[PDB]
């Protein structure tokens, strides 16, 4: 029954990496997957990560299974930081949070929770966006359209163009939303375009599913959840897939969150018991360790610190590479100019170059970045930069 | 678009755990979950488990992603024990091994793998069964279908119904099968049976599909997979979806695998693409930390001695409660024979009550247990063991 099956495409992200591990030529570059790395090109595991991976080893008497919705302060703790300690949402109790198996996880409850209880039959997601997001909601059955976002010219937000494209998006529709350094082009909506698409939402009917795979990357932890805030605080109903793989350095622990938000506490409640079965039905339960280690740097005020340390000294060296990588850029002999790398946000920058291109750098330079353009800033340092940007220039 | 969700049922199994943990009562009896408890009847981490999580503490560098199919020594270990060292299968590079969030998880990327590759349309599960099993299926759109297996009044297995059952498989169904300790009877075939199930499976043209959650409950590890190994040297395919959860005790941790077989190397691996692609759809890469340590112990050889022995430990603690069980039953005054739980295999035994006797005991004397009548016999301790039992005989 095996022998009618076809094989399916590799990753456009998750592949490029395994080429990346069988390139053999020294000097390889790898611009593609979004993992952090540091100065010496190297993703360490945070220091207030091993404080307390050291403290669950040395308490943990069990390993029972925990309820299909997870830690407990964990979600009280998540809800925080995306609502704001104080937040109306949270004291009326409008709020459930369910630990997921990372944001994809999130995603995917979501889209499952959706599919088998309400009427919602089509997902708007924007163009560009993350590849995986279709296949996610595809595999819900959910119908999945695209919005213009990216001015490709003036390397800004495209808003006549995102206002238009979404005029056909009907009541009950789904519209996706990145929180913060929308992936990959790393333009993001100012508090008044947010504001407006807050307005715009409400006034259309529109479900509002936020994607936050990046919260401090940005600017800071609260500033990251503005437009969140301006939309929570004018919408009934909402959904938001947080993940804090990037944040804390806990990619390969799948850690996230699902968190669904109704008009009052006795609704979010029925409509959680359904969003519990969709996850029964799927994993049963979630992976202890990843939300462990979150909730008690959270709760604790010392490591809290540490950790909020760490974001910022990840979130500079991050803005730091882009500015380094715009002006090795001019010295090494481009004449297109890159200032609008400097405007972007997060891990990566939407570098404009062409499919061609790119395969190029590959092949040829043993450079790797997504056949999108897309480069991981984050990956660059100062011992590489050099050889990184004599090989675009040569392209060019 | 939440207001008219309708409430979901509590889970049969879980639901308990919730009501358990709020009940008062100081002498509250737990036999619901299948967890394994020691003789103070706490669920504790296995030594061999605590050992390894320090190596990991003190040697890991980064949490950097795992790659969708987990990691790779996980998968050769894993297969060497459903298969054994030098299984042909393994040799003949027919097999690949996914590793994935909890033996749940693994039914559920099978699952999707199933519904969205290729033309079976329903699955056929023995009655009883894990409840969980047909939420699984239904939810990836897999019709579900129910085979006679339990003898009531014999308490044995009623191989004419079950084989009766099954004529009405057509061709190209999926029939699932429990490796061991079928749950929740405790009564599994003798190999004679599965030397039969294993023809009249490839006669009719059934895939296969195991789950195999007890793999060291009933007799010992390789004793436990001789009814699955008699299939392998079989069928030209085949799916298995495995749980590190009780053997290991790493329930939270949320440690499977799905083991795809099929006829040849190229067709294994052009079929292994698509259910990467269905894993990358639902979590994106599975979560680290309790593969690891299952990896790292089966990989060291000081480690397995110790694990296994822990593992004989728990399989031997059970035996000696179950005769026990039998033995204070008769003492506390039972009208009955009870005798047929001696016969039964794993952590729990099918005691015969009645849902609303399994009510009573819940509700007059604070004993629980699963309304089918289940009962986990791992979850009996020498001090409960009285109080326990007279409760049954007050409800007999
Ligand atoms: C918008 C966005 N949403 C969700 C996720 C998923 O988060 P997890 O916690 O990993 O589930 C990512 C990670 N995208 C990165 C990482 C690799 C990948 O998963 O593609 C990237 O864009 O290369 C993301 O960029
Ligand atoms: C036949 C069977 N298959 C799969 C599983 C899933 O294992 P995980 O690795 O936990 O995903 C269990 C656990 N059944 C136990 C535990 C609670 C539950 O999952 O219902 C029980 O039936 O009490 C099981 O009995």
């Amino acid at each position: 029954m095996f022998e009618n099956i076809t094989a399916a495409p590799a990753d456009p992200i998750l592949g490029l990496a395994d080429l990346f591990r069988a390139d053999e030529r020294p000097g390889k570059i790898n611009l593609g997957i979004g993992v952090y790395k540091d100065e010496t090109g190297k993703t360490p595991v945070l220091t207030s990560v091993k404080k307390a991976e050291q403290y669950l080893l040395e308490n943990e008497t069990t390993k029972n299974y925990l309820g299909i919705d997870g830690i407990p302060e964990f979600g009280r703790c998540t809800q925080e930081l995306l609502f704001g300690k104080g937040s109306a949402l949270i004291n009326d109790k409008r709020a459930r949070t369910a630990q997921t198996p990372g944001g994809t996880g999130a995603l995917r409850v979501a889209a499952d929770f959706l599919a088998k209880n309400t009427s919602v039959k089509r997902v708007w997601v924007s163009n560009p966006s993350w590849p995986n997001h279709k296949s996610v909601f595809n595999s819900a059955g959910l119908e999945v359209r695209e919005y213009a976002y990216y001015d490709a010219e003036n390397h800004t937000l495209d808003f006549d163009a995102l206002i238009n494209s979404l005029n056909e998006a009907q009541a009950g529709d789904v519209v996706l939303f990145h929180g913060c350094c929308h992936n990959p082009t790393g333009i993001d909506p100012t508090l008044e375009q947010w504001q407006t698409l807050a307005q715009l939402s409400v006034e259309k009917g529109w479900l509002p599913l936020f994607d936050f795979a990046y919260q401090g990357f940005a600017r800071g932890l609260e500033e990251d959840a503005e437009g969140l805030r301006a939309f929570a605080a004018m919408h009934k109903e909402l959904i938001v897939a947080s993940s804090y793989s990037k944040n804390f350095g806990l990619y390969n622990e799948r850690v996230g969150a699902c968190t669904l938000v109704a008009a009052d506490s006795e609704t979010v409640d029925r409509a959680f018991s359904q969003m519990k079965a969709a996850i029964r039905a799927n994993y049963s339960n979630p992976p202890a360790h990843g939300a462990s280690v979150v909730a008690t740097i959270l709760s604790n005020d010392a490591l809290r610190a540490i950790w909020e340390q760490e974001l910022t000294d990840m979130r500079q060296r991050i803005q730091r590479m882009r500015q380094l990588f715009v002006n090795t850029l001019q010295e090494k002999g481009a004449n297109r100019d890159f200032s609008f790398i400097i405007k972007q946000n997060g891990m990566f920058s939407f570098s404009g170059l062409t499919k061609e291109q790119v395969l190029r750098l590959r092949e040829e330079f043993g450079v790797y970045a997504v056949a999108s353009g897309r480069v991981n800033v984050a990956g660059m340092t100062p011992d590489n930069m050099a050889p990184l940007c004599e090989a675009i220039v040569a392209v060019l």
